[PDB]
């Protein structure tokens, strides 16, 4: 068994860490101990700064694979040091750079890099990009949330996966393609009710297409954020109020955080649907958590060391890739949704 | 020539003086020095911290009358000082505490306490009191706002006394009892005149709830639309808690900070069994002090004038007792027209 350095020991990185552990000898490094204690079990702790960036490299040179999963601020320069040394690299990061920067890099160097390996973005640009290759597109939608099965007030909301990342989603505009340009929004602005199966809910325009924005080729193409009602009017208010200046979001995250930290087990919603000329295609997954994990985790974290089991396996060309690419290619696409349906992640259409 | 003491160099403590500076002798006590000098010119300073009773008896042996204009937590112990030293004294602070509680003292002691002598509570018990005694009152009904002049958003509006507001339990009157309720619970539209407002149940009854005999009371405090929405969220979600609270004033305080004009409004309506009686008033901001403090400010100094010509009787009196009287009454009325302050009704 090779190995495979997994970069944060949060929810994420410790689910990628028990999806891997008997098929590769997994380190996981973090700075947090209390999590790392959390992983002592079924992978080898490291005490690693990410933070610190040659220092990072140097721990890279060890393995053959290294898995991001750093908050977003952290994305970027992790990537940079896997491509300096040398490694090749999943990342599931909720980065605000671009990743494709680092392209020429990344190609020079020989090594692969797949990038927004989550669940949205992730396995959402997989769908798609198995819907662009098979249709004609014209129109691309994608309906996406990670939601507590029992929604309480205030916030009717479940933290499963990094805040700082999560109000980002209602903080920046949100970026559309429209008559087929790219254009913006502002997410809080528009917020329709939508009805997928015995569910109510509502939706906002978020900024998850990132990459497919260059990369499908339609003439709309927009990713929707689904939440219980309620959520978003209060959450406005505080955007509104300044609350999410960066400021003041440490402060605001403390007020709000333990609001929405209460016991209630998770779900994950997502449709995808496409639009040709000659007929639709539409892609269906609702997942809960199980005795372990919640759903964000599982399918962020499984989905990530599924594609890390295909890079490992050398399919992948160098460069930085995608994750939608890996939709565009039948093998790649099939493998992903056995491996899926394998772990109890049922995905329909 | 007479000599008068007043606590407090603030906004309310600076107007009256203002007031009163040609009738009377006035001194002003303060333990800051920079409000102290703001009004120099037209009373005399003195170094007096309210906090010390035994140093306030004896600084108020000099005077015939004060009047305070403390914050609310040294109140109670002002009156009590002012009762000691047997001066009469008209209040204004906006105390918790109850100062009918003194009543047997002052009246041993042989002087008037009026209490509340502000803008409302103050004269809204003096038009409620009018109303009281002219009516047979069944509901009564109070809408006070002092608003920007140009409302800016988010807020709407222009700290920790404004915050109590949204979370102290507020007292009214129902079915002929007193009840306490969430001010924020009941959100209400209203307009008056050319003015569209929404208000809140507040807790300025105060006197009123034992004064008034009364099936309904209510004090609604008025604001400008948009601002109390946002306003229930943040309670909703903690922001108002006191751990919490500094860093939230922080945030907000500079939204609800910006160039503009005050104002002041007021309408008053009783509704009897035959009849129905209403007072409204308009105020604005002018060229030495903000509509608050010309409303407020003015009716303490006015009362002082009807104390220290020894119309009242010895005790602790509820303000809504001048309202009660024709005689009284319509000095009040008189001399806020004087000062350019016309209450129609
Ligand atoms: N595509 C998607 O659906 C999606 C979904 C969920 C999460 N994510 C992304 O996955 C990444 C992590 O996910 P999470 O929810 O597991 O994050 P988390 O905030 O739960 O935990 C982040 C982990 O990184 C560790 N860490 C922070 N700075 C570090 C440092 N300097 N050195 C070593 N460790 C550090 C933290 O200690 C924490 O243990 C985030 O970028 C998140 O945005 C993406
Ligand atoms: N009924 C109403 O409409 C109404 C309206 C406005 C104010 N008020 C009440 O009037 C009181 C004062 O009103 P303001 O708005 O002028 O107050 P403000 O807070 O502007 O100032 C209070 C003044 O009290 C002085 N002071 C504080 N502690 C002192 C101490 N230990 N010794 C000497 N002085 C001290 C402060 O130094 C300041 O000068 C408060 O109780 C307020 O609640 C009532």
């Amino acid at each position: 068994h090779m190995k495979v350095l997994i970069l944060g020991a949060g929810n994420i990185g410790r689910a990628i860490a028990w999806d891997l552990k008997d098929e590769f000898d997994v380190y996981i490094g973090d700075v947090n101990n209390e999590n790392l204690e959390k992983v002592k079990e079924f992978a080898t702790p490291l005490k690693v700064d990410a933070s610190n960036f040659d220092k990072l490299v140097e721990v890279m040179k060890e393995f053959e694979l290294v898995i991001g999963a750093l908050p977003g601020f952290l994305g970027f320069k992790s990537i940079k040091a896997a491509i300096k040394s040398k490694v090749d690299m999943v990342d599931v990061s909720f980065m605000p750079e671009n990743p494709l920067e680092l392209r020429d890099e990344a190609e020079k160097a020989q090594v692969t890099i797949v990038f927004d390996a989550g669940f949205a973005p992730g396995l959402s640009n997989i769908l798609m990009g198995r819907i662009f290759q098979e249709l004609d597109l014209k129109e691309g939608y994608i309906y996406v949330g990670g939601l507590p099965k029992d929604p309480k007030p205030p916030l009717y909301y479940k933290i499963t996966w990094s805040p700082r990342d999560l109000i980002e989603e209602y903080t920046r505009p949100a970026r559309v393609i429209r008559n087929g340009k790219v254009s913006k929004v502002d997410p809080l602005s528009e917020v329709k009710k939508v009805k997928i199966g015995k569910f109510e809910f509502e939706a906002f325009i978020s900024d998850g297409l990132r990459s497919m924005l260059e990369t499908i080729n339609s003439e709309r193409l927009e990713e929707w954020t689904l939440r219980w009602p309620g959520h978003l009017e209060k959450i406005k208010v505080l955007r509104e109020l300044g609350f999410f200046k960066p400021e003041n979001l440490d402060f605001t995250l403390r007020v709000i955080e333990p609001l929405m930290r209460y016991e209630t087990k998770d779900f994950s919603i997502m449709k995808v649907v496409g639009k040709g000329e000659e007929g639709e295609m539409e892609f269906f997954l609702y997942d809960e958590e199980d005795s372990m994990f919640s759903s964000m985790s599982r399918v962020t974290g499984f989905t990530a060391a599924i594609i890390s089991r295909i890079v490992a396996e050398n399919t992948c060309t160098f460069g930085v890739i995608p994750p939608e690419i890996l939709g565009m290619r039948e093998d790649t696409f099939r493998r992903i949704i056995d491996e899926l349906k394998e772990r109890g992640i049922s995905i329909e259409g």
